[PDB]
């Protein structure tokens, strides 16, 4: 094919939809995901993707489209870019000051109105797009954290979702086999939480904490 048709538009979002569930903030509770990095970005990703998949199979179906067809593929892509930059800033913003995420997240969510409002034209899709990615490329230059300095809500959530990664990583692979294992990564998830409940943990003990994290469900998976 040239032109992006519905079914791949649907397919994108499909893949969109597949990529956020890995996340584990996309599988914390509603209660939890203000307490994990981007959390209540990654269900509002996930909000308007399962809106935009409705609306692509009604189109599919043979309905009156909820949006412009011709912006469909538009809307799709400002989605995309909106999933991958806030995979960026969960991998490359780690150390930033609290004022990246915070700026980012606004973008985002600034985008995501627009990718699901049917009055959006073509032309604020693209700003939306734009918006997005330079906020990005702006954000990543801001200062950083000193190891020294106390841990902000952001490094704070880092840890969290850590946790709850290693808590969900754990109730699929050690639970229920490798006994031994999950006594270890127990072991770890606590003195984790301990770090995390600590308000006086500083940008690097939440570093080391994340780093304990991995290591001990990786020691625990390498002991079967």
């Amino acid at each position: 094919h040239a032109q992006v048709d519905a079914e791949q538009a649907l397919a994108q979002v499909n893949a969109r939809i597949a990529e956020l569930h890995k996340m584990p903030q996309a599988q914390v509770p509603a209660s939890e995901a203000p307490k994990v990095n981007y959390g209540e970005e990654i269900r509002k990703l996930l909000d308007t993707a399962f809106e935009l998949r409705t609306a692509i199979e009604s189109i599919i179906a043979g309905k009156v489209p909820p949006v412009d067809l011709s912006t469909i593929p538009a809307r799709v892509d400002l989605l995309t870019t909106s999933v991958k930059t806030i995979q960026q800033a969960n991998h490359n913003l780690v150390n930033k000051v609290e004022a990246a995420h915070v700026e980012l997240g606004f973008s985002i969510t600034r985008a995501l109105i627009r990718t699901i409002n049917p009055t959006s034209t073509a032309a604020q899709l693209a700003e939306s797009k734009a918006d997005v990615l330079s906020t990005y490329a702006k954000v990543a230059a801001y200062r950083d954290l000193k190891p020294t300095d106390a841990a902000t809500v952001y490094v704070k959530n880092r840890l969290n979702t850590k946790i709850w990664q290693t808590r969900i990583n754990r109730d699929k692979y050690l639970l229920g086999k490798n006994a031994e294992g999950y006594k270890a990564i127990n072991k770890a998830l606590t003195h984790a939480t301990g770090v995390w409940f600590n308000p006086a943990t500083t940008v690097k003990q939440v570093d080391d904490e994340v780093k304990a994290l991995d290591l001990a469900f990786q020691a625990a998976l390498d002991r079967r």
